[PDB]
């Protein structure tokens, strides 16, 4: 029978794969999704291509390609701040709404798991998972 | 309460942390542990630095640095491949002994987790995780 190591590894992998598949139905790649999410979380101040590249640990050309694609779909816009030198990036309403969709996808995946079990059995499983987690924390 | 997504993420993370803490008793990093295991698994054929990089899903100086460190420790050796003049990497006897140790440690971690739950609870947990995994597939 499978080890807990294996089960948790494969669940980790498959949740990422399922999420990527769901996002692709909205024509968003994994790195496009991370870009939109990063923008969403940091919108309150000026963010440049360089800021994004540092945070994502990707090259300038990769990020320039990511951003051109998103801008072409009007999920983001870019403008001049350091004038000329720096262009800042913001999300449009559609960009915001897609980030919300991402949250919906994660919530619906969670609901799918919860629906596998009765309320009573969910209580048992979460209690037991919590004991397993605590044993690893101490 | 926490979500399953969060519990699973945290469990995976803490398992990695505990394993890494154990590996560090032998002065072996997470990536080095994976590297040694991958070499062990594929040792019967020639394996290159590029093969290691692809297995770790890493690029850059961390890959060359971790390999040079293993080599200085004589846990691995490198040799010119006759078929491709890209060097191949092999485990020394010591390297294999370390992989064996690590396997025992990982096995111990599994048993320690199992020991947290009753027999009935463990069977239930694995059946439910399997049910969940299958649905994500």
């Amino acid at each position: 029978e499978f080890t807990y190591s294996y089960l948790f590894r494969m669940i980790s992998h498959e949740m990422k794969q399922k999420a990527d598949q769901k996002l692709e139905q909205f024509d968003i790649t994994n790195e496009q999704g991370h870009t939109l999410g990063y923008l969403y979380a940091h919108q309150q101040d000026g963010l440049t291509q360089n800021d994004i590249a540092k945070a994502l640990q990707r090259t300038g050309p990769t990020v320039s390609n990511l951003l051109r694609n998103l801008e072409r779909k009007k999920l983001i816009y870019r403008y001049v701040d350091q004038d000329t030198r720096r262009k800042n990036i913001g999300l449009t309403t559609s960009g915001i709404k897609l980030v919300e969709v991402f949250t919906s996808i994660f919530d619906e995946m969670e609901q799918t798991l919860v629906s596998q079990l009765s309320e009573e059995e969910n209580e048992q499983m979460k209690a037991n998972l919590t004991k397993m987690l605590s044993s690893l924390q101490h």
